[PDB]
Formats: C-alpha cells, structure tokens, sequence
C-alpha cells in the first residue's frame, strides 16, 4: 500500500488520494486506532464525484511519529497543516470518532471549508460516564484507559486499542491480512502512544476541560450551521445508538440519517458499500441543487 506524503510541521503526513482532480475535495477523517485504511472500500465508490483524500493523523498509519503529546490539540494543528499544504480550501467531509471531533472544531473555526458533513459515531461532550458507550463493559475498559499507570499497562503493554477494542466493535471477523495492516504501525510499545491519549481526551464530566471546551464550542457552531448534514447509524451502535441519532439530528438543520442496520462502531467495516454509495449520490445532488 504506497500513500502518498508530505512533511508537516517538522515530521510527515501520509494520505491516500483518488478520483478526479476536478471534483469538489472530500477529506475522509478516521479515529481510534485506524488509519485511512478505514476508508479502503469506500473511497472508489466515491472517487467518481469528488477528488478524495484520506490522510493518516500524526502518530497513525504511515504518517509520521514525532515525540510529541498526541493530544486532540496536536491531532488538529497536524490536521490543518496537512490541509493548507494541500490547499484544501472547499471540501465535503467524511468523518467517524476522532475523525469527527476533528471535523466539528476544524468547521467552528474555518466555517467557510466544508460544503457538507457525512459522520457516524461521533464525540460528544458526556456529562457523565453514563452517556459514554451503550454497556457497562465498555464503560468499565475506558474508565481503566483514563487510570494512570493501568492504562498504560493495558495500552502501551497489551496493546488493547488495537488488539481488543477495535475487532470487539467490528461484527464481521476481520481476515488475518486486515488485522496485520491495523497492528502494523504499533508493533513497538512506544508507538501505541497516540492510541493511550485519545481515551485520556475524551471530555467525560468536563474532562480535560480544554477538550471540553472546544467540542461544546464546536457542537453548538454545529448546531447553528446550514451546510447539508448526513449521519450514519447502526444497530445498537457504541457512541450513537439509533434513538440518540434521530434525537441528534432534531438538534441540527439540514441532517438526515441513513440506518445501516446491525453495527458496532467501525461501520465501515461492516457496511463499505452502503456508506460510499450514499456518500456518493448525496454529494452528487448537493453539486447539482448548488450549481442552480
Ligand atoms: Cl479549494
Ligand atoms: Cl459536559
Ligand atoms: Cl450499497
């Protein structure tokens, strides 16, 4: 899998790109602990209407791994510097878990970037660590993430993102060359970094409040926004369950939501072809209603 990459920011950005360079861009975001390799079988369904990028964050996939914090702050500052260098100034985006948090703030504070947002299984601020996830299992795992020192034993030893949390939210069984590429940039203990921080980010009773902060701002600018809106759901979900979408989507103008049926929270791997098909005539009729 040869990506194309660019030096940002003193390290080094990898991204896949395809369709046709003439077509309104599309940013494709992935979260926790994936890559643009999420996006595999979904970008050629798309590539026919829009000129497609799906990087790899900073510190994921082939991107770069700089010593730096790995805090949502370095996630976005990478982000932007990868965008600007590859003068992204209009662009549709396709955003799941971090991807979306990175999506909502990048729109609060360029709010003339994104001509739509396609997202499933979003971050929200929680106000408790009851509105995180859909089982107490989960909840349990993620409130140990947060614990020092037990975290890191699960993380940086165990390297449980990867090799628990990410198959345990998949409903088909990955084949052994999938799951090869997804532990493949966490082989070493101190590249499982970035997939520690994430969890620790998560704004859960205010904290971090800083992350708080910019995804209360960021969602209510979401909620004040008019670009066209599409979300994803599955059956029963992990972050969004089907009532919490329909009830999300009241909150916005201009957001429809597509039922995926039976799903965790890495929907594209269990329905490539429905997101991509509908990613795909959705930018299709914006294009057409926009151009009059
Ligand atoms: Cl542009
Ligand atoms: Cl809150
Ligand atoms: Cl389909």
């Amino acid at each position: 899998i040869s990506l194309h990459h660019r030096a940002v920011l003193g390290s080094t950005m990898a991204y896949r790109e395809t369709g046709r360079s003439d077509a309104p861009h599309v940013l494709f975001l992935h979260g926790n602990p994936t890559s643009s390799y999420l996006w595999r079988n979904i970008m050629p369904l798309v590539a026919p209407v829009g000129h497609c990028i799906a990087p790899d964050l900073i510190g994921y996939g082939q991107s770069g791994k700089p010593d730096i914090s790995y805090r949502f702050f370095d996630q976005a500052d990478y982000l932007d510097a990868l965008i600007d260098e590859l003068g992204i100034a209009s662009a549709y985006l396709v955003a799941h878990d971090w991807g979306t948090a990175l999506a909502f703030h990048l729109a609060a504070r360029r709010p003339q970037l994104v001509r739509g947002l396609a997202f499933m299984e979003f971050i929200r601020p929680m106000r408790d660590w009851s509105d995180f996830h859909q089982h107490d299992a989960a909840r349990e795992t993620f409130r140990k993430f947060r614990t020092p020192g037990v975290g890191e034993a699960m993380i940086l030893d165990n390297n449980a993102f990867v090799e628990r949390v990410l198959p345990g939210s998949i409903l088909r069984t990955l084949s052994e060359e999938e799951m090869a590429a997804y532990r493949a940039p966490f082989a070493t203990r101190e590249s499982r970094m970035p997939t520690l921080m994430l969890p620790r980010e998560l704004p859960i009773a205010g904290e971090p409040a800083d992350v708080t902060q910019a995804l209360t701002a960021a969602h209510a600018a979401l909620a004040a926004s008019t670009y066209p809106k599409l979300l994803f759901v599955g059956s029963p979900g992990a972050l969004v369950s089907p009532a919490f979408a329909a009830e999300f989507a009241k909150t916005l103008k201009h957001c429809a939501v597509i039922q995926l049926g039976a799903g965790g929270h890495y929907l594209q791997e269990d329905h490539p072809e429905a997101i991509g098909r509908s990613v795909a005539g959705w930018i299709a009729g914006i294009e057409a209603a926009s151009a009059q």
